[PDB]
């Protein structure tokens, strides 16, 4: 049966976080977490937050092609969400930060992200004078908790509760035969049978290793655009050109656009260039509509999360930078 | 007493939201206001909402000088806080706007803030399949209920629930001699003795009236700048050259940068430039100080507000205008 087969292949998402090994997570760090991740005095402006990127009412993406940010520069990659990121092998398109921790320095840092560095940034939480109290909470072993590191660390522990669990999929899994319909369990048997499952499986329905974009079939200069060599960037291996992490298919239906270029706005589009590109098969228009039903099945609940209420500035905060 | 004269001239915030007539407050229109707020799929870019530069984490503005927009395209003005600002008698530094609804048409269509059209704004809000349902609960009387007019007075209703009671020095007005302290009752006595309460006075410590920004001496083309002539522009009336509606100072300890150029930083500073500008005094630095103690007395309780969760695009959703 395509359930027990299911139930093999993959896993439903758990209500409880994970826990961060050497990360833990009590209140107040997850509470520092959320506030950081609103903040856009995280960026250089003053007006950038990983919400800005990751907006929690729209899946944890921006409904973007590719990402806008400091001075309105357009960067290469399509955001990924940031909803069930914390079950993934490796962050990024490319896997190259190995856990979230280590993930949130990319943006502050990136000149066309939010063009920040940690010496500016550390210098701002201490000069707001509602963070250090805060700081001290969530990390009371330390003597300067104000830092970088330290700020990662809050993030991390607040995004690993951006976890999605009941969607429709996961209570079939569970057991109950009723919670897709017979149309979706059809998409589902095409997607097991038609080898997706492959590279889409586990608790995250992908997320767990490398793979070429274009195993059978060159996407093209436009969903593959050449200059980006994926994996190939950070381990100069040539068995990496044009590799990159597979997605998590889970709330797929609301992250559009699709791939790592953006470049694909329908996801009956993403998964016909999937069955050529990966599987050099024709997905038909009738098996790409039961697949994208199937899909729709991995709409979790999205996280219902109160905007912070921020700690204000004092007057020795410094001034927003915004050329 | 002082109490008793600051019982004559001032008010407390009230705990209920205001009725806007003409625009009754259900739940749904509220709900649907604040998924509005939110949205940055009011943008062109579909990157920028209102809460983009009215953060409800940071007081209700941005922090920022002037605001920046679209294209990062930089403003003529300071981004007052929405906080409390359905009691204004008029809405935009130079009163312009005659109340919420008919304010919130404004950015939408502004080239450098959200850059949008009312006809893409229905466009897009109509292809947007959860939408149509919840402006239909909104606005159930209605043949054609997704419009600009309805969008505004969604907005106006959820503005209207942004109000901040309960600040130290509204429970002093209720005749708690203790909620504020002692230096800060005597920067109320000096607020009222030097002459502010004249101008900001009332429910709102402000917007009451129409004031020139200079009554005895110039501030300076850098605070002033000589090329807005504030409500000037929206008469073209030459008694109006220079006016401002004066604002609210609820919550004006942390709505930095101050005036509508927001070329001020310190809070002591805007209180030394309205006695040299205003009243024609040089307020010393101790006096000064006692008024900024009063002053942030008026920080009320901030709003809790759930990011909502907002609805996903179709694929017939207008895809994003950056340009
Ligand atoms: C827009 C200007 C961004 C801002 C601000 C932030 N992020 Fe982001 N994020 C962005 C892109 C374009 C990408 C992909 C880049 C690539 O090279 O692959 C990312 C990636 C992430 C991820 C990885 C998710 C995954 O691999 O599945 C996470 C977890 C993430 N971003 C989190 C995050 C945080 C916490 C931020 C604030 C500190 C932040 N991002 C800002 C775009 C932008
Ligand atoms: C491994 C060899 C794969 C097989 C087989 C399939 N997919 Fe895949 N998928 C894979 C990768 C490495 C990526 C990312 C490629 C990139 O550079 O962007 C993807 C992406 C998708 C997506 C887009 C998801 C998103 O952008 O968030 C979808 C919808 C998708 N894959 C669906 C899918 C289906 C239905 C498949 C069977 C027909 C299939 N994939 C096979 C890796 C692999
Ligand atoms: C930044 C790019 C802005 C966006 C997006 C929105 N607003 Fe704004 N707001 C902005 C400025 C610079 C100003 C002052 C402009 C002037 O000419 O005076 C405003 C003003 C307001 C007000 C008036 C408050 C008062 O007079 O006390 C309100 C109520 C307001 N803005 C609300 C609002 C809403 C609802 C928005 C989304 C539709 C919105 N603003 C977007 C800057 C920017
Ligand atoms: C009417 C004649 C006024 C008197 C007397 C005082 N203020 Fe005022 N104030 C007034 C206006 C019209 C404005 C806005 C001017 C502009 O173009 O920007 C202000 C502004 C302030 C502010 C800044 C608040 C903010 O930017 O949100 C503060 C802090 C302020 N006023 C304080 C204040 C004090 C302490 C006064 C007595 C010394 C005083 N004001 C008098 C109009 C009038
Ligand atoms: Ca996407
Ligand atoms: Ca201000």
């Amino acid at each position: 049966d395509v359930m027990k087969r299911a139930q093999g292949l993959f896993k439903p998402i758990p209500a409880k976080p994970p826990v961060m090994k050497d990360n833990p997570a009590s209140p107040s760090r997850v509470e520092l977490g959320r506030m950081l991740f609103f903040d856009p005095r995280l960026s250089a402006s003053h007006l950038i937050s990983c919400n800005t990127c990751h907006n929690v009412g729209l899946g944890g993406t921006d409904i973007l092609e590719t990402s806008i940010g400091h001075g309105w520069q357009k960067g290469p990659r399509n955001s990924p969400t940031v909803l069930n990121a914390v079950y993934n092998i490796a962050q990024f398109w490319d896997g190259r930060a190995e856990d979230l921790a280590a993930q949130a320095k990319g943006p502050v840092q990136a000149s066309v992200e939010m063009n920040n560095k940690p010496e500016n940034l550390v210098a701002t939480l201490k000069s707001i004078p509602g963070y250090p109290p805060l700081f001290r909470k969530a990390f009371p072993g330390q003597g300067d908790p104000v830092t970088f590191d330290n700020v990662a660390k809050a993030i991390e522990v607040f995004e690993a509760t951006l976890v999605t669990p009941d969607a429709p999929f996961d209570k079939y899994l569970k057991g109950n035969r009723k919670a897709i319909s017979s149309t979706a369990e059809q998409g589902l048997a095409l997607f097991l049978d038609k080898g997706c499952a492959a590279c889409h499986s586990g608790v995250n329905m992908g997320g767990t290793g490398y793979f070429p974009f274009g195993v059978r079939e060159d996407p093209g200069p436009v969903v593959r655009p050449v200059d980006d060599t994926g994996r190939y960037k950070v381990t100069s291996t040539a068995a990496d050109k044009y590799v990159f992490r597979s997605p998590s298919l889970r709330n797929v239906a609301i992250t559009m656009p699709y791939f790592h270029s953006g470049k694909v706005w329908k996801l009956k589009d993403a998964v016909k260039i999937m069955g050529s590109a990966q599987l050099g098969i024709s997905i038909t228009d009738a098996d790409a509509d039961k697949i994208v039903t199937f899909l729709n099945t991995l709409t979790g609940a999205q996280p219902k999360v109160m905007h912070p209420v921020l700690p204000p500035n004092s007057d020795d905060t410094p001034r927003p930078v915004s050329n």
